[PDB]
């Protein structure tokens, strides 16, 4: 999967924004409240509307002072270019239109009936929503979501790997993710933790950290460490699936991280994020600029986001 273009009109702080995304690490940098997460959440809305996420509401996200919201996304999947266009009219919903086209030769052609339901039906077959929310797009505040429970983790894993012996394949997959996560987390914590153990056990995927030679529960970690671990696991997952999904969208990776950890993050960008064909990384941390392949600066001007292509 590859994101080419996002166009947003009257979505939260964005009055009129166009962002071109490219291969490699695409860093979107800007201060608190400038419009970074609004762009990512516009991508989510663009792909999967109707959503049932409590903090994203049609009547809230229309930019104050405007009536019409417009989201347009161009992306590639499995060699085919796709375009989804959504127009929202606040307070109303019948006069609003949703279309999904594909590039067939030169002409763009509707892939289905231009309706939320049919598009959702197609999108779920193209890229399942759970894979997007759990494996592709890590929303702000959700870095540690994968540390939540053995069951939820089993659910995401099972969904992510899809369909001798299924169990052997599962063990091998989890083993590889565990290897990768261990390498990353050990780099992140300077050998404080020598392994991240990801283990299948009944309808559950256990997750432990090794400290002084023994497996420990996740409560063992400090807050910053849980951030590091979440990053490590999601990166391991993205790398394991690098050939299949090839995209990682990560909002603010720096919460609770001290100075050294923030420096290690750069090393991790350099060593690992560069192995994922496309990454969209959002942060207020300027230190992250040098390790990125493409930098987009966002700021708030007179009530509206302004986007500036740096590189
Ligand atoms: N409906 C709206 N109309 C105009 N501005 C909005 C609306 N909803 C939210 N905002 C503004 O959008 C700003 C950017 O939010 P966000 O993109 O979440 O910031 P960040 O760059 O920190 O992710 C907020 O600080 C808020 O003032
Ligand atoms: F306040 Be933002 F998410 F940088
Ligand atoms: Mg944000």
């Amino acid at each position: 999967m590859k994101l080419e273009r996002v166009t947003v009109k009257n979505f939260r702080s964005h009055s009129d924004t166009v962002v071109e995304f490219k291969e490699g690490i695409n860093l979107i940098i800007g201060q608190n409240g400038s419009g970074k997460s609004s762009l990512l959440d516009a991508i989510l809305v663009g792909l999967y509307w109707p959503l049932r996420i409590k903090d994203i509401k049609k009547d809230e996200f229309t930019k104050v002072g405007a009536r019409d919201t417009y989201i347009d996304l161009i992306f590639e999947k499995d060699g085919t270019k796709y375009r989804i266009t959504r127009r929202f009219l606040k307070g109303y919903s019948s006069g609003e239109i949703h279309a999904m086209k594909r590039l067939v030769g030169n002409e763009w052609k509707h892939v289905t009936e231009p309706s939320s339901k049919a598009i959702s039906a197609f999108m779920e077959k193209l890229i399942p929503y759970n894979i997007f929310l759990n494996a592709i797009y890590i929303r702000q505040g959700q870095i540690d979501a994968i540390l939540e429970s053995d069951e939820a983790r089993e659910k995401v894993v099972r969904e992510v790997l899809n369909l001798k012996y299924k169990a052997l394949a599962r063990e091998a997959a989890l083993s590889k993710i565990g290897e990768l996560a261990s390498e990353i987390f050990a780099e992140f914590t300077e050998g404080k933790y020598s392994e991240v153990v990801v283990r299948a056990e009944e309808n559950k995927v256990r997750l432990f950290v090794v400290w002084e030679g023994k497996e420990r529960p996740l409560t063992f970690l400090s807050g910053g460490e849980r951030i590091a671990l979440g990053l490590a696991f999601e990166l391991a997952m993205s790398l394991y699936l690098a050939g299949e999904i090839s995209l990682l969208i990560l909002d603010e990776p720096t919460p609770y991280l001290d100075e050294e950890r923030r420096r290690k993050l750069i090393t991790i960008m350099e060593r690992y994020l560069k192995k994922i064909p496309q990454v969209i990384l959002v942060s207020h941390d300027e230190e992250l600029k040098d390790a990125a392949d493409h930098v987009i600066r966002i700021s708030l001007e007179n009530g509206s986001s302004k986007v500036e292509v740096v590189s």
